[PDB]
DNA sequence: GCGATCACGTT
DNA sequence: GTACGTGATCGCA
């Protein structure tokens, strides 16, 4: 039965109220520079539906959008204060964020609409934006009677569920999570949004030439090697040539052919010449279509800006993801594609750019989780800890260490993070699974501690059915009692690593609150650009560089107060590449 | 035009 | 063994 609602044509005083939901709808997956199709308010005074060319040049309206003490109710927050930001508009007194809100009550419900967000709550009276718009070639803005409609349904909806979840959050007790976390920091992520960074096209452009050119020479070289032409790119065609037409051994099998990962292809290089060359045309390759090529389509031609898009509300552990494009997983372990970050550079002349990493937050929140003595006492002496490790686990002292093995210790050490498993360390260091599950006894003999928290937060995530973080984000676990081997298993290792991933998310996020909060006092330009899990990434004038030497680290470290330190490194430079 | 696979880049 | 996003190929319209 249809929703009574006013299409209104002006803008009328009831319509700003102090407090109502508000949609702001920007159709368009990426909503930088992006269409405003409509807007839907609903208050005490009523339902209405304002066309977007109408309310945006209405100075009440405006202005009523600007003004924190009317407080505004919506979903996706972000996306309409960034569609707005691009048309010169504030939007300020966002109160209640339900995209956020549902994402704190169960990451694994996948809430990517109103329609999904209400259905938690058995409201079922607004339709899947999806069933609205459509998808794909067809997706499409329907005709004024269904839009305003479907945006008036989905104001109401937020309207009416507003209580509910904030109710469920409190007795979560996150309804600080919300509050004083997530919503203040998606107004933090959607100037870092709008801002953008600067790349440098110029530079891609002639790296792509190099690439492009030795590309061109290591592809012949592969066909001489093989005899013949074939698709390099096509694994099926490739595994033809290496497992048939040369005879390589099959050491790995995927499951609709032969394994031609770099890790299976690094056993078989002894074996062939071709296999180092197809390595090589793997590393080129992947630079040239994804990081050259890829990130040239995304620049603004205009600005030379590349505006990333993070979604706050999609892992299930806490931490940010980045889109279109992602810029949280850009080249910097080989030297060849660390390049790349050479492109990234300051918005404006004499600028510089500032990153901040925290160094092993992930082990040294586990050591404050656990409170493992041994493990805690090592990050209270700044010890290596991947030495450390393996002092313990072959013990030998300092000097007895080995490279080999503290590579191994190293590992064992990622492994404890992820969620410990004999078969996958085994299979990481490419030894036996007995062998590992010797290191991994070796490991908890000398963390009794982490051994411990191993152990009891797997049965605390049977007993609530979820594990949580430090500051109280939560994720369900109900595959923890499959009685499915494998299923089980990694319910387990999620359980043993949640908390940890987790909470290290939650800290970097509290210290972009507080590092905006200190430049504002200080009155810095210096603003943030982006943040790649455990480091923030920031542009500043030259000039204020020795004061973001002190005041970054200082707020970071102070974030939380952990039972041992937490630190940072830091370095500054012309491009992305030289910050180090 | 789409979606399941494959691969590989980050933490 | 965590947690992600993107690109080339290929089976099917
Ligand atoms: O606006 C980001 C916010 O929107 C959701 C809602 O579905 O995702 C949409 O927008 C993302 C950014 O363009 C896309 O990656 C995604 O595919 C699209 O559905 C939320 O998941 C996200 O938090
Ligand atoms: O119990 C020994 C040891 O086994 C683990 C393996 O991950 O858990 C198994 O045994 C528990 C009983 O103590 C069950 O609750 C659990 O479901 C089963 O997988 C460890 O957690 C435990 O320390
Ligand atoms: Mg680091």
């Amino acid at each position: 039965a249809k929703m009574a609602f006013t299409l209104a044509d002006r803008v009328t005083e009831e319509m700003l109220a102090d407090k109502a939901a508000l949609v702001v709808e920007v159709v368009e997956e990426n909503y930088h520079d992006a269409p405003i199709v409509g807007i839907a308010v609903v208050n005490e005074h009523g339902r209405f539906f304002l066309r977007p060319e109408t309310a945006l040049a209405d100075p009440q309206f405006v202005a009523w959008l600007g003004d924190e003490t009317k407080k505004k109710s919506m979903f996706d927050s972000k996306r309409a204060a960034v569609a707005l930001k691009w048309k010169g508009i504030e939007l300020c007194g966002v109160s209640f964020d339900l995209l956020l809100a549902a994402y704190l009550l169960d990451p694994a419900q996948g809430v990517d609409d109103v329609a999904a967000a209400a259905k938690m709550k058995q409201y079922e009276a607004v339709r899947p934006d999806e069933a609205v718009y459509g998808k794909g070639a067809k997706r499409a803005v329907p005709d004024e009677p269904v839009l305003a409609e479907h945006l008036v349904r989905k104001a109401a909806a937020i309207w009416e569920l507003e209580r509910p979840f904030l109710d469920e959050l409190r007795r979560n007790e996150q309804d600080r999570l919300l509050v004083e976390l997530e919503q203040p920091l998606s107004s933090i992520l959607a100037e870092m949004e709008f801002a953008g960074v600067k790349v440098d096209t110029k530079r891609l452009e002639q790296m792509g030439k190099e690439l492009a050119e030795q590309l061109g020479t290591v592809e012949q070289r592969i066909y001489e090697l093989a005899g013949q032409e074939f698709n390099i790119n096509s694994p099926k065609q490739l595994g033809v040539i290496l497992f048939e037409k040369l005879q390589l051994p099959v050491l790995k099998k995927t499951k609709t052919g032969y394994s031609t990962s770099a890790d299976v292809l690094e056993k078989l290089a002894p074996y062939h010449e071709i296999v180092e060359n197809i390595l090589h045309y793997r590393q080129l390759g992947k630079l040239q279509s994804t990081y050259i090529e890829g990130l040239l389509k995304v620049v603004r031609p205009d600005t030379k800006k590349v505006h990333t898009i993070f979604n706050q509300a999609l892992t299930q552990t806490g931490r940010l993801s980045s889109t279109e494009p992602n810029l949280q997983n850009i080249p910097i372990r080989l030297e060849e594609g660390r390049k790349i970050r050479q492109a990234f550079v300051p918005s404006e002349s004499d600028w510089l750019i500032f990153a901040a990493d925290y160094s092993q937050i992930e082990l040294r929140v586990l050591a404050h989780i656990a409170e493992d003595d041994n493990l805690m006492e090592a990050f209270r002496r700044d010890l290596d800890i991947h030495t450390k490790t393996a002092m313990d686990i072959f013990q030998v002292s300092e000097d007895e260490v080995t490279p080999n093995m503290r590579r191994q210790a190293k590992a064992v050490n990622f492994g404890i993070v992820y969620g410990i498993s004999d078969y996958g360390l085994a299979q990481n260091l490419n030894i036996s699974r007995k062998e590992a599950a010797e290191f991994i006894e070796r490991y908890f003999e000398s963390f009794p501690g982490v051994k411990r928290y191993m152990e009891n937060i797997v049965q605390e995530a049977k007993q609530k059915g979820y594990v949580t973080t430090l500051l109280h984000r939560r994720r369900y676990l109900p595959d923890i009692t499959s009685r499915n081997f494998n299923v089980r298993s990694f319910a387990e290792r999620m359980a043993m690593n949640t908390p940890i991933q987790g909470s290290a998310a939650d800290i970097i996020k509290k210290a972009m609150i507080d590092l905006n909060a200190r430049l504002k006092e200080e009155r810095l330009q210096a603003h943030l650009l982006l943040q790649v899990h455990d480091e923030l990434i920031l542009e500043a004038p030259k000039e204020e560089m020795e004061r973001l030497c002190r005041l970054v680290p200082e707020v970071m470290e102070q974030a939380v107060t952990l039972r041992v330190p937490l630190k940072v490194d830091y370095h500054y430079g012309s491009t992305w590449y030289d910050a180090k």
